[PDB]
């Protein structure tokens, strides 16, 4: 046609489309592509006027409580209509933390957190979870998931240990299969470091947080990782190469420092290593107010934050609120020659490369036929499989000569289900579920451990629930056995940092009351190893269930012997927090349970 514009031609090669569009852009259009804002500060005028490149939902940033998939699609499409109305019509990309399913959304399947996935040693399971997650994210109109976290947690006092598959880099490397699940498999020909997304039923992925987020002193979140280059490259870096080989579209930078250098200011690692050595050609995104946190106190020199980060090689800044100040400062740095146009053009080349590659110019709007993928039963069946595979049986009898307690019989006259975590969907999902920090009670659609027991047992079995029964209640109750579930409360990021790793009361006291009256199976809900000798001493059987998500029937599938226990510890279980850090090759390696430990059962 006479009004032909090459970048708008879907038959043209991505690199030609990128260069064609880049060549038309003004500095304001270029800096707008580099800007990611919260939906909370977005309006149609803001998105058009500042040529915004991306939006996100932070944890709990939702159009309303209980919103349907269509409500999400209508919100995202509203923002997109504004972006498509700009002079160049560059669609925005919408990101979200879909880190164990599409976890901010009511009715989304919630998969086990990464630590329990590590326990499965099943990369294909994790790929299938990426596939199901992409469908439930696209059900809501969202095109970009901030996952996987390929942190290698080296100290369980870290609040984000549950977001790491393992302390063993080799397990983390294996679980990079989430990437082709979320994005699609890369073709035969594929060049390591290029971005890839198969099309409108897949999402852009994000390898995070580059690099050494799991290596910080005493597990302090966002703090310093003190390790020589050989150890950074041997432990923290390897899974990023697997991510490049699988075509991960984006990389998010860590709040943490390496030997005192902020990652958000580290040109040698972000440009010298990730871009120039690993040949990454997708886009690099900040963390949330990550450039503000380059300084002490955070946000005390935002002009320096902007200069340091953009010169380090970051492409897109998760501002996410003060966009006027970000755009203004960056524009002033370019106008002043402090940041060269070559750097702006690289950042925009990478952002557009991802957008064109993933088909976002061809399919900028949501597909209403995808809405019904949210919470689909096949995905729940997958989450139930994953939860069951994640369980690690730590004890199954007090002595070598006792009858094994597990598997339990489905037919018994009366059984007890007890503990703070037995009937609390929010607790079994943990952080990053509906709210940022997670929450308590019936926050979404799912099955608690109590509901799963009631669904599993013979009709003649009477199930009694008591959250915190006393010893006499148990001894007088006529119970065959008890299932008692206790553990950690939900947490995220620095709220989770914990130097004592002792579960909250009344958990141990409830286990001791229950188990002292009747044979008991203790189900421990945690993001990590926690002080466990007292729980073990009380219990006939004890299962580390991690944070198994919405499908509590995965727990009962192994308790009642439909399947055998197969999970193995993906991290060391410490005897004492004074040991830490303590990893599977140090001089003082003296675990309660070594990495890889796990008892088994046979299906009944
Ligand atoms: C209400 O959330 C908080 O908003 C203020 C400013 O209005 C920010 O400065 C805070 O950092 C966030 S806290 C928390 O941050 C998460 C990322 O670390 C994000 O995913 C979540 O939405 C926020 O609640
Ligand atoms: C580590 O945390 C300490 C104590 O909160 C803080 O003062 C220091 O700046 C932090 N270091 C880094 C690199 O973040
Ligand atoms: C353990 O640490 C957490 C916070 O890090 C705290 O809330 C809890 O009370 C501590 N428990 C004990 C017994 O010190
Ligand atoms: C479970 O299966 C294997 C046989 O393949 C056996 O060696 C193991 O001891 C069995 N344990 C049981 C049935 O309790």
């Amino acid at each position: 046609a006479a009004d032909y514009v090459l970048y708008k031609d879907a038959t043209k090669p991505v690199e030609d489309r990128v260069a064609d569009l880049l060549g038309r852009m003004t500095l304001a259009e270029k800096i707008g592509q580099m800007t990611q804002i919260e939906r909370l500060v977005a309006t149609p005028d803001v998105l058009r006027d500042n040529f915004i490149g991306s939006l996100l939902s932070g944890g709990g940033s939702v159009p309303r409580k209980g919103a349907t998939a269509k409500e999400w699609q209508d919100m995202v499409d509203g923002f997109q209509k504004a972006c498509m109305s700009t002079r160049l019509g560059i669609p925005m990309i919408y990101g979200i933390d879909a880190v164990h399913g599409q976890n901010n959304v009511y009715g989304a399947t919630i998969f086990p957190h990464n630590v329990g996935l590590g326990a499965t040693r099943d990369p294909y399971l994790v790929k299938r979870i990426g596939e199901a997650t992409a469908l439930e994210v696209r059900a809501t109109g969202i095109q970009y998931a901030f996952a996987p976290c390929i942190a290698v947690c080296r100290d369980p006092r870290w609040g984000r240990c549950y977001e790491s598959y393992s302390e063993d880099r080799r397990i983390v490397q294996s679980m990079t299969e989430l990437i082709p699940g979320l994005q699609g498999d890369v073709p035969k020909d594929f060049t390591s470091g290029m971005p890839f997304v198969a099309g409108k039923n897949k999402v852009a992925a994000c390898a995070k947080h580059f690099v050494g987020d799991g290596g910080t002193v005493d597990g302090i979140n966002e703090n310093n990782t003190i390790i020589n280059r050989e150890g950074l490259m041997n432990i923290h870096m390897p899974a990023y190469k697997n991510a490049m080989d699988k075509g991960v579209s984006t990389v998010m930078i860590s709040y943490s420092s390496w030997n005192g250098v902020k990652m958000h200011a580290n040109q040698d690692l972000v440009t010298g290593y990730l871009k120039d050595t690993l040949k990454f050609k997708g886009f690099v995104i900040s963390d949330w107010e990550g450039i503000d946190r380059i300084t002490t106190p955070a946000g005390s020199d935002y002009s320096y934050s902007v200069k340091a980060s953009i010169l380090a090689g970051l492409d897109m800044i998760m501002v996410p609120n003060k966009y006027q100040q970000f755009i203004s400062i960056l524009t002033g740095h370019v106008n002043g020659g402090v940041i060269p146009m070559s750097r702006i053009d690289d950042a925009v080349t990478r952002i557009l490369r991802v957008k064109f590659t993933m088909g976002l110019f061809e399919n900028p709007y949501a597909d209403p036929a995808m809405a019904e993928q949210l919470g689909k039963q096949e995905h729940r069946d997958l989450a139930r499989e994953a939860a069951r595979k994640s369980l690690v049986l730590l004890k199954n009898g007090k002595t070598s000569t006792d009858a094994p307690l597990l598997p339990l019989p489905k037919k018994a006259p009366k059984i007890l289900v007890a503990g703070s975590h037995a009937d609390n969907l929010g607790y079994q999902c943990g952080g990053w579920t509906i709210e940022w920090q997670g929450d308590t009670g019936r926050t979404t659609v799912g099955t608690t451990i109590l509901e799963a027991v009631k669904a599993a047992v013979d009709p003649s079995t009477v199930v009694v629930f008591a959250e915190n029964p006393d010893a006499e209640f148990v001894k007088s109750g006529g119970f065959s056995y008890a299932i008692v579930a206790v553990g950690e409360h939900p947490y995220t990021e620095t709220k989770g940092d914990n130097l004592n790793l002792t579960i909250p009361e009344p958990g141990l006291s409830t286990v001791q009351a229950v188990c002292g009256g009747v044979r008991c199976a203790t189900v421990l809900i945690s993001g990590r190893p926690v002080v466990v000798q007292p729980l073990l001493a009380a219990s006939d059987a004890l299962v580390a269930a991690w944070l198994p998500g919405s499908e509590g029937q995965g727990v009962t599938d192994a308790l009642f012997g439909d399947f055998g226990f197969t999970g193995r510890l993906p991290r060391t279980w410490f005897k004492s927090v004074d040991q830490l850090p303590m990893n599977v090759g140090d001089a003082h390696y003296d675990p309660l349970f070594r990495l890889g430990y796990g008892l088994t059962t046979n299906a009944t």
